[PDB]
């Protein structure tokens, strides 16, 4: 494993498709208010919906994460406040209205 690495996040959001450099250390929903970007959030801990996602592409680390249970996160789910990128990813934001609980 490299002591360290860069990955490139595109997020496609309601209004556009957005991208960004983000570190293996820095989560998802940081690396991306670094650029400027809105994206929904509240808790920022990883134990609630607000920053939900969807996985479209690539892999994610989200051992910083309590809300989403198993089953979730075999579809797709993710906290970008407590999601750590581990390729190159694509993740469609905006996306907690689609949750059951
Ligand atoms: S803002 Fe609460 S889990 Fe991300």
């Amino acid at each position: 494993s490299p002591e360290f690495a860069a990955y490139k996040v595109t997020l496609v959001t309601p209004t556009g498709n957005v991208e960004f450099q983000c570190p293996d250390d820095v989560y998802i929903l940081d690396a991306a208010e670094e650029e400027g970007i809105d994206l929904p959030f509240s808790c920022r801990a990883g134990s609630c919906s607000s920053c939900a996602g969807k996985l479209k592409t690539g892999s994610l680390n989200q051992d910083d994460q309590s809300f989403l249970d198993d089953d979730q996160i075999d579809e797709g789910w993710v906290l970008t406040c407590a999601a750590y990128p581990v390729s190159d990813v694509t993740i469609e934001t905006h996306k907690e209205e689609e949750l059951t609980a």
